[PDB]
């Protein structure tokens, strides 16, 4: 019922992220460990689902949670929030979690060297944060449909 939310990282403007940061209806949790900042550099990659020619991505930098380098939506009823994404390090599988408010993983992926458009079920009504359970995550795009989705 509500209409699709889009965000490509390649319409940021490069460079380091300090401080939270809203993109259309997404929010950058930037960090508060101390370590590296998240930043958006250059990066080319053509996603093999949608066929958009990404050039920037978003370095998640670290192991995050809701309140550290993460990235936060609003779901107004069920929904499927869609996010390309890929392993900071090529040698690397990483796993980004969808969380509630509770803190409870809804939804997970698992992202390696090769870019992953991943799927994941939003079950309710809600505020959401996706993040790193391990190391940097690097993010290309970010969307939010309510569309019914096929089996």
């Amino acid at each position: 019922l509500p209409p699709d939310s889009v965000y490509n990282i390649s319409d940021m403007s490069t460079g380091t992220i300090s401080q939270d940061t809203q993109i259309g209806d997404f929010s950058i949790i930037a960090a508060t460990d101390g370590n590296t900042a998240i930043a958006v550099d250059g990066n080319k990659k053509t996603s093999t689902t949608t066929g958009i020619k990404y050039t920037k991505r978003l370095k998640l930098n670290g192991t995050g949670n809701q309140t550290n380098r993460a990235i936060k939506f609003t779901a107004s009823e069920p929904a499927t929030f869609m996010i390309e994404a890929a392993s900071a390090n090529s040698s690397a599988v990483r796993t980004g979690v969808l969380v509630n408010s509770a803190g409870e993983t809804v939804a997970s992926g698992e992202f390696a060297s090769g870019l992953t458009y991943k799927k994941m079920t939003v079950p309710e009504a809600g505020d959401y944060w996706f993040y790193s359970t391990d190391s940097g995550i690097n993010v290309y795009y970010l969307k939010l449909t309510y569309e019914v989705q096929p089996p």
